[PDB]
């Protein structure tokens, strides 16, 4: 009945569509891929596109719509449901958020624990975690992180890092790979989405798991939290049935389908996830505004510098 540009989880928009259905009996329309590439070909539309409704992971793709001024504006109900401090808002409430995932710490737990690892995630760029630390270079999220870490300790500190990781750590080609390296005992900590061990958890039995998670909490760079949300299209045709399924997807009813499949941090306070998440205020994480174009190329020419690159 409408069509949704999904840039965000496959299984995770599958399951809460579907939930919409069955409490509306609305049909929805699953157009999945890149969360740039749908809206870029939103904007190379406009209002022409058949795109009811976007469901991004990046609230950057929002902006982008927004600041084209694509969106339809969202009634106060919506963008109420999800809203909470450090919590990003749309300026002119054409967009709302909705989840988000952490940036945490995976440990082996039979050579240390929590009482071992460092109060800052600047920390493990330093000798002590010699071949310690594991982290992913050409990860998305850990982009993400260098941009975090300028927006809040300035261009040094971000530079001190990756010099300190290029010398220290352990470079990994996947985030699986990396979590898989804990796991298996060939060091001690990696950097990595919670999602991952989540996920991993759940398949195997956390008896059977010997990683745990840290999260350093205290508003430092390494709480990061990275939102997704979604928008209606002022082009829709189906306008009353888009601007629903987002209410949805903010309310507990569609909170609840999405953590029931996936480990992100619901937004709705009413909610509880399937999976042993803590309520998101909780994490501490820092303010941070959205990552723009010239930020991730400042960051990646760090990535460069740094010698990871």
């Amino acid at each position: 009945d409408i069509t949704v540009y999904n840039g965000q989880h496959k299984e995770a928009a599958q399951a809460v569509a579907d939930a919409f259905t069955r409490a509306t009996g609305i049909k929805v329309k699953l157009n999945s891929a890149k969360g740039d590439q749908l809206a870029g070909q939103i904007k190379e539309e406009g209002s022409r596109s058949p795109a009811d409704v976007f469901y991004s992971e990046q609230i950057p793709a929002l902006a982008t719509l927004s600041a084209a001024n694509l969106l339809e504006p969202l009634p106060a109900s919506t963008i109420n449901e999800t809203r909470g401090k450090g919590v990003p808002v749309a300026a002119k409430k054409d967009w709302v958020a909705l989840s988000g995932r952490s940036r945490v710490v995976v440990y082996d737990t039979r050579k240390l624990s929590e009482k071992d690892l460092e109060k800052s995630v600047l920390n493990y760029a330093t000798p002590k975690w010699k071949n310690r630390i594991g982290y992913v270079p050409t990860s998305g999220a850990f982009l993400e992180q260098i941009v975090a870490i300028v927006k809040l300790k300035g261009e040094a500190a971000a530079l001190k890092w990756l010099k300190g990781l290029k010398e220290y750590g352990k470079p990994y080609a996947k985030n699986s790979v990396a979590l898989q390296a804990v796991e298996n005992g060939e060091i001690d900590a990696a950097l990595i989405n919670n999602y991952y061990w989540h996920a991993f958890a759940r398949e195997k039995g956390v008896q059977n798991v010997h990683t745990r998670l840290n999260f350093v909490r205290h508003r430092d760079p390494g709480a990061l939290v990275t939102y997704s949300g979604a928008a209606v299209l002022k082009s829709s045709q189906n306008k009353d049935e888009a601007k629903k399924f987002v209410a949805f997807l903010a309310g507990k009813e569609g909170q609840r389908a999405l953590t029931a499949v996936r480990a992100e941090y619901p937004l709705n306070p009413h909610v509880v996830s399937t999976f042993n998440l803590e309520p998101i205020a909780k994490l501490e994480a820092p303010q941070v505004s959205a990552t723009t174009v010239s930020e991730k190329e400042h960051a990646t020419r760090l990535l460069e510098q740094a010698g990871m690159k």
